[PDB]
Formats: structure tokens, C-alpha cells, sequence
């Protein structure tokens, strides 16, 4: 099209969450592996998290001439001084078994690195969701969304960006933009206390990679 990129404001939150319900949530490798939701259905915890993220006012949408959401990068701000009981309490608090499996894997992997210390920063710009509507694929929008995200991050004074990339496509995009893998795990190697694979994921997804880029 003539696609436009904009920071996502509150008037677009509903439109964005609907885009996710329709195009993203059920297709995400881990969500799909544990049958977290169904196409179009959404999920209260996923949506609560996405709304909280949106309110950080650093997310980007690609929007078409007729105002359709072509794609989004939902980005959040992580602080180095955030309490370390925060996550491990919620891990205990969740009633959704499947969601808890996902939360647990991401928490565990994040324990293995400390980017705040590694790069001496008090805040990090986190790419949380990268999503492009099938109608709009092949236009390079995923990569452009991350490029615009970096532009905004730099403008807002960030020096480090981070993403916990669960899928192969987003991994390829961020790799192509200079992100480096700091931590990784193969889904086939991640087993429960009873010995079976916790996430059986569809090809081409193979690994969870925690990836980062120094931008300033």
C-alpha cells in the first residue's frame, strides 16, 4: 500500500487487540503447543498483558490507507530496579495450567542472563510481540516494524533492546537487524518432571532465543 507507521495510541488499543486475537495469539508457537486459545477467541491473561504493554506508549503499528492494522510491534519497558518477587509470585498465582507453563519457561530462561549488568543500563526496550496480518505479508513489514521500533527506542534514550523470540520467523528478522543470541533452548530438550516434552511445537519452530542489540 501506502502503509504508515505510527506509535499506538489508546484509540487503537481495541483494534490492536482484535488484530492479535485474529492473527497472532493462537498461532504463536508456545500458545499453539499448549492449546492456550483458539483462532479469534483471545485469552484474558494474554489480553491483560498486551494492554499493559500498550500503555508503555512505545508500540508501533503499520496501518493501511483505509485504516486497517497491517501489523504491530508491541514493545514494553523493562526496569533494572523492578523487584525480584514480582514474577515468581504471579508464577504461583496463575490458574491457567498452560499459561503457567509458558510463563515458567520464559522466567527460567531469563534467570540465566542479566542484561542490565552486562551493558550497565537501568532500563531495556523489549520487543514482546511482532505480528503481520497475512493480507499484508511480503511487503517487508515485520522488518520495518522492528526498524521503526529501534528508531523510537533511540529517540526515547534507550541503549539496549531485547526480545524473547519463541519463533523462527521473528528470530530471522531480528538477527537480520543485528540482534545477538544471549540464551537459547531447544523445545525438544525441555522436559517435565515426568520426562515428556512440555512444548511440542510445529515446524519450523525449534528454539526459544533470548536476543539483544546494543543500539547506542
Amino acid at each position: 500500500n501506502n502503509i504508515r507507521f505510527e506509535t499506538i495510541s489508546s484509540k487503537y488499543y481495541d483494534d490492536v487487540i482484535e488484530h492479535l486475537r485474529q492473527t497472532f495469539f493462537a498461532d504463536e508457537p508456545l500458545n499453539k503447543a499448549v492449546n492456550l486459545t483458539r483462532p479469534g477467541q483471545g485469552h484474558p491473561l494474554l489480553e491483560q498483558h498486551s494492554l499493559s504493554t500498550l500503555k508503555d506508549n512505545v508500540s508501533i503499528m503499520a496501518i493501511s490507507n483505509d485504516g486497517d492494522i497491517a501489523g504491530v510491534a508491541l514493545n514494553g519497558i523493562l526496569y533494572g530496579n523492578t523487584d525480584i518477587e514480582k514474577s515468581r509470585e504471579k508464577l504461583n498465582e496463575i490458574q491457567d495450567e498452560s499459561f503457567k507453563k509458558i510463563f515458567k519457561l520464559l522466567y527460567e530462561q531469563n534467570l540465566k542472563i542479566n542484561l542490565f549488568k552486562q551493558f550497565d543500563v537501568d532500563k531495556i526496550f523489549e520487543i514482546r510481540i511482532l505480528s503481520v496480518d497475512s493480507r499484508f505479508r511480503g511487503k517487508g513489514l515485520a522488518k520495518k516494524l522492528i526498524e521503526k521500533s529501534e528508531e523510537l527506542a533511540l529517540d526515547r534514550g534507550f541503549q539496549v533492546m531485547k526480545t524473547d523470540a519463541t519463533g523462527a520467523f521473528s528470530q530471522r528478522v531480528v538477527s537480520s537487524l543485528g540482534f545477538i543470541t544471549k540464551c537459547e533452548i531447544n523445545y525438544t530438550d525441555y522436559l517435565d518432571e515426568n520426562g515428556e516434552q512440555i512444548f511440542v511445537v510445529d515446524p519450523p519452530h525449534e528454539k526459544l532465543k533470548i536476543m539483544c542489540k546494543v543500539i547506542n
